[PDB]
C-alpha cells in the first residue's frame, strides 16, 4: 500500500543511518583498546624493574648494618630459577658454577662482556647490593578461563580487522 | 512487487549478517575489557604493597644517620588511622596500649602470635624500620559522578549475561 | 501478502529491540572506558614520584658508603634538562646560576619561597639526597600512529556525546 | 807537736760538718728516688688501662665497617692467656665453656654478679666491642741482670732505715 | 812517734781523695735526677692530652651507632667541675649559660674568639666528639706523707745548690 | 799524749766504718738510678707507637662520615719528614713517587716486600687509615743546658765503673 510504502522507505532511511552509527562507534571504541593495552603494558615493565632496584635498595643498607641479604628478581618480576643456589655472602658468590654466574648476569640487566671473564663476580656483587667495606675487599679466585598479554593484543588486532573487512 | 520483493529479500540477507558481526564484535569486546580489569587491578596492589616497603626504607637510612623517623602506609595504600598515636621513636612503640599493637600489626603485612604476646613489640619495630645500633638494644617492658573498582568489575559481569541471554 | 505483511510486523518487533539492545550495551562499554582511563592515569602518576623518591633512596645509601651521587628524575618522570649543569658533590650545588636552581626546585616537588633565597641550596641538597656528615657541615656561600593520554580522554568523551545525541 | 796539735784540731772541725753534709745529701737524694718511683708506677697503670680501651675502640670501628675484630689486652698489659679461644664473632662468645667467661670478665676490668648468670655474654661482648646492629639483636643461649718494680721499690724502703739506723 | 807521723801523713792522703771522690759523685748523681724528673713531667703532660682525646674518640663511634655519649676529661686529666651540668646530647650544649660555655672551652684546648661569640657552641659540640648527621644539622639558638711534682724540682733545686756552697 | 793516743784511735774505729757506710748507700742508689732509667724508657717507646694508632682511629672514623683524614706520626713520635707530600685522599697515595713509599712504609711499622712492589699502595692506605667503601673500591694504578736519653744512661754507666774502681 502507498503509504505502506513510504512508511518502510522512511524506515529505510532511519535503519541504514543508525547502523553507520553504530559502525562508526565501534571503531573508535577498538582503537582505544588497542591503545589502553599498551599504555599498561609500559607500566608493568616500568615497575618490575622498579622492584629489583627496591630488594637491592634493602640488601645495601642491610650490609651497613652489618646483617645477611636475601633475595632479588629479574627484569621481569619472576622468582631467580629454583636450581640456582643462594645468594647470602660474598663467599656464595665466590664458589659458582661459572654458568651459574651467567644465568645471574643475564637475570638481572647488566651487560657484560663474553670473552673476558676476569670481572664477572665483581659485576654480580653490585647487582645483588654486596656493598660494604667488607665486600669491597674481597679477593674473588679465579673460574676453575583467563587469557595473557600478547593473546588478548593480537585478538585485537584480529578483531579490528574482521570489522574492517566486512564494512 | 516482484522486483521490489527480491530487493527486500536480499535485503533480509544483508542486514542480518550485519547484526550478527555486530554481535560477535561486542562479545569479543566485553572479554578484551574483563580481562584488562583484573590485570590492571593486580597492579594496583602490587604498587601498594610496594609503597609500604619504599616508605620503610627510608626510615632505616634516617636511623642509620641518627635521626627521627616519619609514617609508614599500610598494605593497601591508606594513611594509618588518625586515632593511633604517631611513631618516631622506640619509646614511641614501648607505651602502646596493647590493644594499638594489633591494629599496626595487622595494618602492616606481619604475622603474630595471637597468645603468646611476649614480642610484639619487635615486630612492630621491624616493620616501621627502626632497626639500628640502639633501637635493637632497647629492653621493651611487658604490657600491662564516580565508579569503584569492584563495582565496575561487577558491572562487566552483569552486562555479559545481559547480552548472552538475548541471543 | 497478509501471511507476509504479519511476517514483516513480527519481524519489527524483533528487529527494533535488537537495536535497542545493543544500543544499551554501548552505553556500558563507553563508561566502563572512560573509569578505567581514569583509574590508570592515576597509577601513572604515583609510580612516577616513587621512581623519584627510589632514585633519592639509592643517593642516600652511596653517600654513607662515601661514593658520588647519581641523576634523579622529576615528578612526572622525565629526565632533568640537558642544558642543566649535573650535579655529583655539595660543591656543584655550591656554584649554581640562582636561575638553574629554580628549576631543579621546580622539578622536584620543593615548596620554597619566592622571596628569601637565604636557603634554596639546602632545600636542593635534601631533595637530591646529599644528607650525610660531611654534607651537612657544608657553608654555602651566597647567590652572586600513537595517541597520547589526554587525547583519547578526549575521545571518549566525544564519542559519548556523539552517541547520546543520536539517541 | 802544738801547731801540730792545733792543725789536726781544726782539721776535726772541717772533717766532721763534711760527712754530716754528706748525710744530709744522701737523706733527700733518697726520699726523691722514692717519690719518683711511685709517681712512675703510676702511669704504667693508667697507660695499660688507657691501651686496653684503645683496643676496644679499634674493634667497634671494624666492626662499623662489617669486618671482623682482633685481640683485647687486659687491665695490666699482659696477653689474654694462651689456654683461651680467641674471639672474633659473637658466635664465638656464645660457646664459652662458662669458665672462661670468669677468665675473661675478670682480664677486663668489668664487674659481674656471681650468682645471676644469666647476662655474662652481653657483658663480655661489650667489654671486646662487639657492639654493632648485628650484635646487639643476637640471642645468646643459655650456659650448658735486671730487677723488677716492687723489688726495687723495697730495695729503696730497706736501704732508708739501714742509712738512718747508723745516724 | 815519727812512723806514727808518718801514718797519719799517708792517711792524709787517703782519706782527703776519698772525699773528693764522693763529692764528684753525688754531683752526678743530682744532674741525673734533675734530668729524669723532667724527661718524666713531659710524659705525664703527654699521656692526659691523649687521654682527652681518646675519650672524644669514644663518643664519636658511639654517636656512629646512634647511642648517647659521655664525659671527657680536660687536658691536664682532671675530672670536669661537678657545678656544671653534664652533656649527653646537642639539647644539652645548646642551653648553657654562656658563663659554662667558657669554662668548657677552656678546659678543653680550643682555642676561640672573645668578642665574636657567634660558634661557640660549635666549638665545643666538636670538642666533645658530637659529630653525626643528626648533630651537623643542629641548629643552635643565640645566647640570651707525699710529695708532689713541682715540690721535690724545686728540692733538688736548692739540693745542689746546698751541696755545691759549701766545696 | 797516752789518752790522746786513744781518743785518736776510736776515731779511726768510727770514721772508716762510716765511710764504709756511704759507700755502700752510694752503690745502691746507683743502681736504682740505673733500673728505673730502662723502666721509664721504655714507657717512652708504648707510648709513642700508643699515639700513633690513634690518630689511625681518628681517621678511620672520620672516613666512615665521608670526611678528608689528617696527619699520623711515626713510630718514634716525630712529625712526617716536611718534604713529603701530605696525604687527605686516596688520590694522593696514588700519585706517589715510589721512593716517597718506601719512606711512609719504613716511616709506620708495616713490613714490605721489597722485591715485588705490585702492592704497596694498599699497605700505606690502611696504614694511614683510609679504609672506607669508597677507598677499597679505588684500584691503584701501577708505579711509573740540657742531656738527652741515651747520653745520661751511659753517664750512670761510667759513673758506676768510676765509683767501684776506686775502692
Amino acid at each position: 500500500m502507498d503509504e505502506w510504502r513510504k512508511s518502510t522507505d522512511e524506515w529505510r532511511k532511519s535503519t541504514d543511518e543508525r547502523l553507520e552509527n553504530l559502525l562508526n562507534i565501534v571503531r573508535e571504541i577498538l582503537d582505544v583498546q588497542r591503545d589502553m593495552r599498551n599504555d599498561l603494558s609500559n607500566l608493568t615493565r616500568k615497575v618490575d624493574r622498579m622492584d629489583m632496584r627496591l630488594s637491592r635498595n634493602n640488601n645495601m643498607i642491610m650490609r651497613s648494618f652489618a646483617q645477611p641479604i636475601t633475595e632479588v628478581p629479574f627484569f621481569n618480576g619472576d622468582i631467580p630459577d629454583p636450581n640456582l643456589p643462594r645468594i647470602t655472602r660474598i663467599e656464595d658468590i665466590d664458589s659458582l658454577s661459572e654458568e651459574n654466574c651467567t644465568r645471574y648476569l643475564k637475570g638481572y640487566g647488566v651487560s657484560y662482556d663474553e670473552n673476558d671473564q676476569s670481572l664477572w663476580k665483581r659485576q654480580l656483587a653490585k647487582a645483588v647490593g654486596l656493598t660494604a667495606a667488607y665486600d669491597e675487599s674481597y679477593t674473588f679466585s679465579p673460574f676453575s578461563r583467563v587469557l595473557s598479554e600478547t593473546e588478548q593484543a593480537e585478538k585485537i588486532r584480529r578483531l579490528q580487522q574482521q570489522l574492517d573487512r566486512f564494512a
